């Protein structure tokens, strides 16, 4: 029905977890998994990552012991999304935010926390947490040398384990009924992998807790699973660290699965495009850390896996193929690029441009005709497009019409004022495959932008065409 | 309590909705709005937009009536959220998806709506409903040349009104627990703003009903109010058109408030600002509109505004201040372009580096020394940092990496020193301003001055010696 949230909320902090449970069957299926594998989309909160909770947790354990009053500054080293919390936490109860994060996290990341105020301090990616330089150690500096300075240190503060282990594992534990027979849980601070499981396991001991590390990190047990590859960068970010935080509880974790970058990613693009839904790369690193460990497991008893942050702080990063072209990833198996690859194959526009017949080309215009004269030239030349010479784009014969009636084209004005602007420049030698990707952007794709002597247009309908012609 | 989610859902679609409604106090006491301003944050469903429920609900009566079946194609034109919306429900339910949308529209749609494996086709901006080339008429040929290929067409489909007279309105009246005065709705297809001003003047017809409508649209009553931009291309995506679609019945609205792009956007970076809601533009554009209706009334009524969809499909386009800049609208009041440009002004860092006194050449490596020479020398030379040559430039190395590397058996002592440098760094030069080195050290830690007369950098520039200026001023 609508118990929680049936009613007004004060603020935003008001609207942070209660995160519905999802069955993850299309992807199991696909991944010939028995089991039932649920997902905690804890990215479906307000600030679209699992560290709203313990943001706001420290932002009311710090208010609840009088350690924080109004006009006073918060500093806290994150990956992105505490900061995201906090920020948030600061714009409505009106403190200031300073972040210190690593130069490996998204620009996204920055940018929302710019877009709330909160200045940032960025860190090299190399620096460990000893170096002067690490985003602790730069956190510490701002602290003593500002005013009113507090922070709250999500690596240590008690808070953030014992939330997960007071509202988010009740949560899971009320939805699941208590059935649980599988905990799968990102390990980055371990607040959340040690309040979850050990919450669980007090109600249900006889639930599996399974932590996932990326490959780089020096958190799982024993070390013997670590020198695979130690102490490396991972374009994963949130998860794993090359220290154990206070927080973190290793002894509540039974099994640890170690999971590298380009399965993480992979995973994640193989969890949009079967469930749908927007998860980060860590959720693809739990989710393959799940599909490597629940796979003893049968029908009816449950596997339940964290999703920790959306796709909004990686937009522009992992969603976009051409990152994960750079970074040589396996984009997915059942996705637009290998499906385009398959079907045109080493195709490219000259063929099609032949197997057409298209040995006709489009009459051309000085781009600054007026109307009237364009008209007439539409009329008798019997062609129905024509592009602006110099590019400034393409002009059809049903625009024409249709503007001059709609009041935006006099007869006497400039085409440049009805003509599409929208364009995208190719030439003979390119692939259907790339061609088919600018059509993505571009509704026309015009060629031979030599000499300007192109041939024509070629649009997403004439693909179609051409893999009719063919199969 | 827990009464919508305390069980498991068998899929994403049954995640939509259910969006609570949360009072933005601090907007309205920033703005001076009496009232209070609610918000029904429909950005926080699964898909992250209002448009997810009447996609599910398309669906739904589509298959209800027998007039769908696994394996078909469905086709829609959308400007991006019912086209997200429509994946996911063929995702999950195993249908095809190709989607028309105009080139105006985001490139986060376009990419997103490819992983969820739909195929998409642009239509030119500039062309107008009547036009072959538009995503209506696009997607009407693309229905008679495919086979089993379906349009549901959110413009006339009458799904998309009576959901939201059915469940969205209800939702709003029993979350506003029936009194609610104002109700300001964004005017795109008009469905949500029929559906639900009709279910609220059914239980309340105190209730005034406002439209917001883009300043280029010709939606709004009477046409004397959009004589200031008639038919004018404009950057907010979502609300708008260049006609009446089949669901939007006007009548049902009492006021409408035109807005252009400047406001909508200034707007919603206030939201974001001041409130803590990562919304989109429209959201914007309705709340200024809201601003702008509800300034006449008074404390205790409720003024609600929808908030159709969320950042994350405008996340590179009007987040990011670059590209705001490009279109020169005002940020905000108060935000950290503005604050950057008051609290440095036209200083320069030649001025820092002059007031502090530097006098110095910071020491070169070859960038290829063995760990045991570039010691010595630092050894020898007392300083902590050094610069790094190629092998453009390669970054900064400092004393204490160098030594906690060493220990963490990641720093051979014969291991070159591209191993332990810091590979983010930030090109500038003396004459670069304070604001734009501010703007660029929120993406690099370390800023070094004059790369590439000679290349004789005179040192490195963190954020803790903006600060230490700022702490030389008052
Ligand atoms: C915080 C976070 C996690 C989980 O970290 P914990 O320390 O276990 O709470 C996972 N992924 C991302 C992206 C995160 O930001
Ligand atoms: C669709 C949409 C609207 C309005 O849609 P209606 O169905 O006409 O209410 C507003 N904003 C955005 C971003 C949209 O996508």
């Amino acid at each position: 029905a609508d118990g929680p949230y049936s009613g007004i909320l004060d603020s935003v902090l008001d609207a942070i977890g209660n995160t519905p449970m999802v069955r993850m069957k299309r992807l199991a299926k696909v991944y010939g998994l028995e089991c039932d594998l649920l997902a905690k989309c804890e990215f479906m909160s307000a600030g679209g990552s699992v560290k709203d909770r313990i943001g706001k947790a420290m932002v009311e354990k710090a208010e609840r012991e009088g350690r924080l009053k109004a006009g006073d500054t918060l500093i806290e080293p994150t990956s992105g999304n505490t900061g995201i919390g906090l920020a948030l936490a600061a714009a409505v109860r009106g403190y200031r935010m300073i972040v210190t994060m690593p130069a490996k996290m998204s620009a996204e990341k920055s940018n929302i926390m710019k877009c709330l105020g909160a200045e940032i301090v960025r860190t090299p990616t190399e620096a460990a947490w000893n170096d002067e330089n690490s985003h602790m150690g730069v956190a510490a500096k701002l602290q003593r040398e500002l005013e009113n300075a507090h922070i709250l240190d999500q690596y240590n503060n008690t808070a953030n384990p014992m939330v997960h282990y007071d509202v988010t594992a009740e949560e899971i534990i009320t939805q699941c009924d208590g059935d649980i027979d599988m905990v799968v849980i990102g390990a980055g601070t371990g607040g959340t992998i040690t309040g979850i499981g050990r919450k669980i396991k007090e109600r249900c001991p006889k639930c599996k807790v399974v932590g996932v590390d990326p490959k780089g990190s020096i958190l799982a047990v024993p070390d013997s699973l670590n020198d695979e590859k130690r102490l490396q960068s991972y374009e994963v970010e949130g998860i794993g660290y090359d220290f154990v935080p206070g927080v973190l509880d290793r002894k509540v974790v039974d099994e640890w699965v170690k999971v590298g970058d380009a399965e993480s990613f992979t995973t994640a693009r193989a969890i949009i495009r079967n469930e749908g839904l927007f998860v980060g790369g860590s959720s693809g690193a739990n989710v393959w850390g799940a599909l490597q460990a629940a796979r003893q497991l049968k029908k009816g008893q449950k596997c339940v896996v964290l999703l920790p942050d959306s796709s909004r702080n990686y937009m522009s990063k992992f969603i976009s193929d051409e990152w994960m072209a750079e970074h040589g990833f396996a984009p997915e198996d059942g996705a637009k690029v290998k499906e385009r690859e398959k079907q045109f194959g080493g195709a490219r526009i000259r063929d099609l441009l032949s197997e057409t017949g298209a040995t006709s080309d489009v009459p051309f215009v000085t781009a600054r005709l007026s109307v009237e004269d364009v008209i007439k030239m539409m009329h008798e030349t019997k062609v129905k497009e024509v592009i602006v010479t110099e590019l400034v784009g393409v002009l059809s014969e049903d625009h024409i019409a249709h503007s001059l009636q709609s009041g935006r084209c006099a007869m006497q004005s400039p085409v440049k004022d009805i003509a599409f602007k929208k364009l995208a420049k190719a030439l003979p030698s390119a692939y259907l495959r790339d061609v088919a990707k600018a059509l993505d952007f571009s509704p026309y794709v015009c060629v031979m932008d030599e000499c300007p002597h192109f041939l024509g247009v070629i649009t997403r309908i004439d693909l179609l065409h051409w893999l009719a012609t063919k199969q």
